[PDB]
Parts: structure tokens; sequence; C-alpha cells
């Protein structure tokens, strides 16, 4: 069933098995380290299957499990709240039902290789939610997309409303270098070569397409070294118009 959950996940049947603090749930047919309340035998319509996490009692907070940690009894899990009317960040986990592209095309199935051939096939990428026709994101576009019924455009991009309401929380970002940087949020601004580094929002000198509008979820603010992306340590386009792109030395945590 779907993987992202609405309201307090009352009827959520996804297979999360890990609390919110990482820990593996315990099963629910189980009774140790902890002897459940709640089980097949005397609630066989709250969904309680394996280890999976669940919300039998109606909780406000949303599913939770019985944990293998013989210190907690249970505890919430951290489950994708689902988007379907509006989708957050560059849509990589949007799951609405918009099908139709930026100039009005209607989107080809994704289980269809007709009229265009591809690779993005559901049962290959299971947990993508290839569905139907419907645009998506699968694998580091601009926003979802699709290919289309018109055999003179093999894809293009949708016109998805972005919402409003805060985004979902991605852990904690640092003003010091931790791993690739992906959760930098400084202040530096030149290279490591010592190159000042173009504004995001700009482009002159060079093109590009890693604007703020394009990933908000990624604060490209000013000109300061990010690693919105997957490379290697956070970097910058420059404002020397013979070096496109370089990585900036950020101090580790």
């Amino acid at each position: 069933l779907s993987e992202c959950k609405t309201g307090n996940g009352k009827n959520y049947r996804g297979t999360m098995s890990k609390t919110k603090n990482g820990i593996t749930c315990q099963k629910w047919s189980s009774t140790s380290p902890h002897r459940p309340r709640f089980s097949p035998a005397t609630h066989p319509s709250e969904g309680l299957e394996e280890n999976y996490c669940r919300n039998p009692d109606n909780d406000p907070q949303g599913p939770w499990c019985y944990t293998t940690d013989p210190e907690k009894r249970y505890d919430y899990c951290d489950i994708l709240e689902c988007e379907e009317e509006c989708m957050h960040c560059s849509g990589e986990n949007y799951d609405g039902k918009i099908s139709k592209t930026m100039s009005g095309l209607e989107c080809q199935a994704w289980d269809s290789q007709s009229p265009h051939a591809h690779g993005y096939i559901p049962s290959k990428f299971p947990n993508k939610n290839l569905k139907k026709n419907y645009c998506r994101n699968p694998d580091r576009e601009l926003r979802p997309w699709c290919f289309t019924t018109d055999p003179n455009k093999r894809w293009e991009l949708c016109d998805i409303p972005r919402c409003t309401t805060p985004p979902p929380s991605s852990g904690p970002t640092y003003q010091c270098l931790k791993g690739t940087g992906e959760n930098y949020r400084g202040n530096v601004a030149v290279t490591v070569s010592g190159h000042t580094c173009q504004h995001w929002s700009a482009q002159t000198p060079h093109t590009h397409e890693r604007t703020p509008e394009n990933f908000p979820c990624k604060n490209l603010d000013e000109n300061y070294c990010r690693n919105p992306d997957g490379k290697r340590a956070p970097w910058c386009h420059t404002t020397n118009s013979q070096v496109r792109w370089e990585y900036c030395k950020i101090p580790s945590c």
C-alpha cells in the first residue's frame, strides 16, 4: 500500500518499521520484549501485520509501534505526510494526480512503452510511485514530469502547485562542514581556489538551473556555498567568466 500518511494516520498501511529514533519495531504478534495491548487476535481490522507502524488506538500523534528496545515500550514513527494537492521542494515526494505537462499535453502512462520507449518501468522502481500517467520526479529533474502522448515531444515538465506551508523537516543544518555539506547553511561565499561565488538567483556570468525558485528547500541564498545536488562538498558557480563552478572549502564541524 501507499507509503505516506494523512491526518493522524488512522488508515496508514505502509511498511515503515523503525521508530522516529531508529529503533526496529517489535512484531505485533510477538510478546517480547513487550506485551501488546493491540494485536490481530483482538484488533483484526487495524492492519497489525509484521512489525509495521500503525495507529490502532486513534492516537492524535499518529502511527507508532511497540519497540524491540526493552527500555522503550512503544514510540511514534516518522512517516512521509502525503503530497496530493501541492508539492514541497522539487516534488521528489509528489503523489498527486496531475497528468498534463506545461504545454498542456496528456501524459503517457509509466507502464506503457508507447509512443516513447523508456526505462522508468514501475516494477523496476517500485518505491517511486510511478502510477498511471501522473507527473512524477523519480530521479532528480527540476520538478515532476512525464513522457507525453505526443510522438513529437518525448517528455516535458509539469506545472505542479507549490505548497505554501512549511516543508518536511529534513533534520539539522550546520554552519560548519559535516559530510558532503548537504546540510550546510553557513555564509561562506568563496571557493577553494579563491573565486567569488555567483549569486544563485543570477544568470551571469553563467546560466544555470540551481535557482531558489527550482530548489526552495536547498536555501540557495545570496551567493553562499551550498551542495544542493549530489556533490562531494559545497560548491558554487563563480563570477569568474572562465570557471563555471568550483568546490568551496568549508571547515568541518
